[PDB]
């Protein structure tokens, strides 16, 4: 029960490292050793979904059979059979996705067109995205 | 039935551990040793949450037989069947979700902006979120 | 029966120990080695709560089959079938959640900022929440 | 039968020398060994109480089948079927919960000022609460 | 359970390599050696959906049987068979497919039309797809 | 059922080695060894699609029985039979198409015919189909 939980927890560390080791291998050759510091945070969620969809599609039928009556004298009767386009879907969705991912960068002391190039660099070597609500933030402060 | 409760007791613990740890490696090298002291809290649940979810679409309808009758002379009469689209989905949550979390810093004796530039590091260094109410101090007291 | 009950009793006594600590690692190096004094109480429950709930949407219905008379001369007949949205949800509850919480601090003698700051200071420290009806004092006393 | 009853008793018992342990670890530093006294009283209950709720909301009707006849010439009928959400819980309770609780503290000799701190400063040590008619009274008096 | 996930882990990680390779095995000889630095991310998904499709073709019938009355003096009545076009597809996706990708390069200083011809060299050298959103930043700063 | 995906990933890494090598065999007499550098990727799907059609020709009725009734005095009555011709189609796909493909050449310095001419070799070379979006750049940069 709780035994497997832990193991769960364990993984999400593993992301972590990973991404700890990516930010070191770039911006240490252009920055330097002991002008920096980073970490970030991975948060995910280990739900089960599985999905069963079945469409219809409304706008193209296809008769099978058909019955008139047109007995004026004004008797009308019409009896018709259609078939339809089915579409059967089953999903099941992975356990593990990543939610939310939180980077923060302190440089030693810098320009603004310095830290955006910087911010740019980092984009692409952390991936982030806006449709997640990911967090990146990159500052220069004195240290001490 | 008591014995598996207090192992999660101890885990909630190890959360908090991972976080003195993180905020340890980015405070150090920027404020110094013996100039800062923090601690931290989570909160979690342990419920069990399971959903099934059955949902119709009304404004797409598929006719299948279609009886109709129009005798003049006014005799009107009408016998439609229809097709829907169904979709069924099934979830089971998790159990361990971080529900609150609160983060203070105390730092020795600062102005506003140096406040701010910390506050803004450790916002992506611990992964501070309002939705879920979450709580972060950072300020300065002089230490005796 | 009652043999485990007691093991109950002995967690609630771990609860506050943990306390006892945090509070002892943040006012030592502040505050100093006996200048202070402080103690905590947890109180909580030990229910077994199961809910199932099955809820319907009302607002968006889907008809299935239909029947109609409009015979004029004023005979109208109507009869409809409808199908409707169906959530079923069970839940069960923790055994064990936190009612409320109680911390005292006693200072040896101070000004109101200091205080409010210290007070600050631990309502991270601790994790205070004003919707369990929690309770925080901490004030400055003369010590003999 | 009457074996385990005596054991309730020790526990009761237990509770009481838990309290006149925290007491005397926060009254011992701040007035001083030997000038005050006290003792406390925990009263509970060992019922047992099962709850199963069955609830409805009836301003949130689904309709499921409708027949409806209007011949005029005033034949009105109708029929409906309704839906209606249903929530099932079920509870037990507790064995062992703390009813009352009487504290009483006696200082040998004191200004309004103080004993309203040194009563403050009780109220979270011990966990003071009105609503289950707690008691707790501090005085000081003439030793011998 | 858990014990296969994390292979999947590795795996992602396998895919970062080989660009890591590819990468090198181009910049290297005409940038030069520690004049260049770059970092990927591939993100993929692992879900696993099932189609079934059976298609009709409404604009071409026909006809097997038929049954024709007129008789004047105006009775008329048709009755129809019909015969339809019929296809049935089955369909099962595949399990690991890259969803998105990220590369960044800086390079130690530069003109535009270098860059712009080391990005479209790039472009053949990593496969970049503006289809799945795909990201793809080139850029030079000063390194230290 | 992970260990054989792996494998998969094998075979499209062999399929580029197979590109490396035909390209080599080609530009290197003609270029020279040092003066170029080229990358190749393939794209592929592991999907499994199966299709069944069964088609009819309307065009092309034969007739099997026929009744008539011609009974003037204006009495018309008919019923037919039809044959027609049926055709039964079931087939199964790849698994393993080549998607898209992407070609880069680097050739260090050219004019615009000897570069089109390059161009038009490595199109026999490679097999560049523009159905398939494949995408294929050749250029002249200047080496460091």
């Amino acid at each position: 029960a709780s035994a497997a939980r832990r193991k769960e927890q364990e993984l999400e560390r593993s992301q972590e490292q990973a991404l700890r080791e990516k930010i070191d291998s770039v911006l240490l050759p252009i920055l330097g050793y002991g002008n920096y510091t980073a970490q970030v945070d991975i948060q995910m969620d280990f739900s089960a979904v599985e999905q069963t969809r079945k469409r219809f599609d409304p706008n193209t039928p296809a008769t099978r059979s058909e019955y008139a009556l047109e007995d004026y004298n004004v008797r009308k009767e019409s009896t018709r059979n259609f078939e339809l386009d089915t579409t059967i879907s089953h999903e099941r969705k992975q356990t593990g996705t990543v939610a939310r991912q939180t980077v923060s960068v302190a440089i030693k002391d810098m320009s603004e067109s310095e830290i955006n190039a910087i911010r740019q660099v980092l984009i692409g070597t952390v991936g982030f995205d806006q449709g997640r609500g990911d967090l990146l933030n990159v500052l220069s402060v004195k240290f001490a």
